[PDB]
């Protein structure tokens, strides 16, 4: 049996590997290349441009944050926007809010989501509920031309190598922050604290000149490079995201792995070096 | 240049690598492997049998966590013992509590001692401290044989596989029990949350037989297995271990990397998964 390993100029000098039970599909799009394997212990996996985008054992842990951060401190949210995020983890998550009206998702690759749809129905199973609408479309161009505004936008990129290289810049913060109600949060994956600090210093930089509230939260999840990934946390507010409006009590949330009420806040407590790091920005 | 690949039957499925710039030192010692190397991008590594212990770049984070947890919640620590931690690092942590008068460490290879005077000098650096005594002996028998009872024990062990092996069964929690004085702590390693959870919950059993708080804390680390690792928490008193009673504001404590006063008690608040795992136990 052969292993797939994740070798990347992101992360130079480290490398994650998982054993490959089997292979179940592979295509090049007109954006990407794709894989699909069944792991001999984390379930199925995707990757795209030979980097792991989820796996069934862990991805809870990253949709789960990504949404109910910004969904437990939006009051009343009606209205939603995925950027990326085509395997339809968010969404499925998006969709256990009944007081939520419309999802739109914004994905430029159409195979992502077809693959999704296909091999891993227990994260893809959002894009039946009618209230989901989809756009195969470069997210800037989506943003620019969308008459809506939305109550909370979540930013579920690949990383800046890809097609994703065009959401890590100023010039998008500006469409983001014009596409939200004024009282309305963008979250959005922002790497690891581990071995991308510049980066991480550059968004937050980024997000400040246009939002009032800019904060860094953190994810354990083994199956991204150094173990976590984070969330830059944008708020039009004082309050910001830090601090739940609601807890998670009806019947949709019973099955929820991760998240809860305490850990959302535990998550914006950051290691003292990346504190020091971003202090003065 | 080649690269280091760490596999394990203890994570079985999943290997992580790390680029050499050059190897350092090998030998085989009486009880284990040993191997140091430059890696390209996370400073020197130290290998035992085939498994990561710590690396350079990262290992602030593990250290500072297994020592200032205990130590600033045990109100006025006089006598420490670490069983393991050959490298040092959380002798050079406790080195800068003032008020502690005397650290013992138990480690059965001397080797480990040796190599990290050499080769880690950041690390081993609190050898240098007269309060500091070293005993060359199995860590059982160690807790058998000594007379003092101390304040804070920390339990800085490789993986159940090895020398190790010893110190994760019930017999060995009578010890430490009978070690510690009478409002004394102990923590230790235990483990990934994301992939050992037998385990953890195992060691959770041992510990309610004697101790009345018995409480869990993760640490993010990439070089450790799924990037984190976690503090089993021992506690005689009702009060447990989550809540520090000082901060650490003097000057021998400014260069600290993760540990904060916050971070303390966030590190206790765990995904929903493992609090339903251990909750009847
Ligand atoms: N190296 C960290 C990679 C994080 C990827 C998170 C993610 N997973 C995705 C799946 C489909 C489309 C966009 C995505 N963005
Ligand atoms: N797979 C997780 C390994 C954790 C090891 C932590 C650790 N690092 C050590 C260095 C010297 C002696 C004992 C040690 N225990």
């Amino acid at each position: 049996k052969k292993w797939f390993s994740e070798f990347s100029i992101m992360w130079p000098g480290q490398a994650f590997s998982l054993k490959i039970k089997k292979i179940l599909y592979e295509t090049k799009s007109k954006y990407q290349n794709v894989l699909v394997f069944e792991s001999t212990t984390y379930g199925k996996v995707l990757v795209l441009d030979g980097v792991i985008q989820l796996t069934e054992k862990d991805e809870f842990a990253y949709h789960e944050m990504m949404t109910h951060v910004p969904m437990t401190v939006s009051k009343e949210p009606k209205n939603v926007l995925v950027v990326g995020g085509g395997d339809g983890g968010i969404i499925r998550e998006l969709c256990k809010y009944k007081s939520v009206e419309n999802i739109d998702i914004c994905e430029i690759d159409e195979t992502v989501i077809e693959v999704s749809k296909i091999y891993f129905k227990n994260i893809s199973c959002g894009y039946e509920d009618k209230r989901v609408n989809v756009f195969i479309e470069d997210a800037s161009k989506f943003l620019e031309n969308v008459t809506n505004t939305y109550d909370v936008i979540i930013v579920d990129s690949s990383d800046p190598i890809g097609p994703a290289e065009t959401l890590f810049n100023q010039n998008f913060y500006e469409k983001i922050y014009n596409a939200l109600k004024p009282n309305g949060y963008c979250v959005a994956q922002c790497e690891s604290l581990w071995i991308h600090v510049g980066t991480i210093k550059n968004m937050i930089g980024y997000a400040k000149k246009l939002f009032k509230k800019v904060e860094y939260a953190n994810i354990s999840i083994p199956t991204y490079p150094c173990g976590c990934i984070g969330i830059l946390c944008c708020s039009k507010t004082d309050t910001g995201l830090t601090k739940p409006n609601k807890k998670l009590e009806s019947k949709e949330f019973a099955d929820l792995k991760y998240y809860n009420y305490e850990n959302h806040s535990a998550a914006f407590k950051l290691p003292a070096f990346l504190l020091k790091e971003i202090e003065n920005i």
